[PDB]
């Protein structure tokens, strides 16, 4: 199966979507529409770029940078998500625009 679609079926199946939406809104989390190729600030007011490593960082090793003005919620499961998995939803995520 193509790599967004399984995504697509991994963002309900892992409950991605109960916290990030991609229509835009703030849920919890913060949206995935427009996320790939942003630019983010962290908690410490350090900046980065929303690219394919912030990605798999922020799935594989949740909590470690925080986006400011979040809480810090999310969940430890991730980080035992295979190689396919983690590149299926990135490329979901990546093409939220
Ligand atoms: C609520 C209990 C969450 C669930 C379920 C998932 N995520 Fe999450 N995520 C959540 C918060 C509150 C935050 C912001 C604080 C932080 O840790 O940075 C995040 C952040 C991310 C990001 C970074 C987003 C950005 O705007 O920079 C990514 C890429 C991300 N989350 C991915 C993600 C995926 C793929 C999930 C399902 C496997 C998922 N999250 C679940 C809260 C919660």
């Amino acid at each position: 199966m193509p790599l967004a679609e399984l995504g697509a079926r991994l963002y309900r199946e892992k409950a991605c979507f109960s916290c990030h939406s991609i229509d835009g809104s703030r849920l919890v989390g913060p949206s995935f529409k427009g996320l790939y190729g942003s630019t983010r600030t962290f908690e410490d007011g350090t900046t980065a770029v929303a690219d394919e490593n912030y990605l798999r960082e922020s799935i594989l090793q949740p909590g470690a940078k925080v986006v400011q003005g979040y809480p810090n919620v999310m969940p430890a499961s991730y980080a035992s998500l295979s190689e396919r998995e983690v590149a299926a939803l990135i490329e979901f995520i990546k093409q939220q625009q």
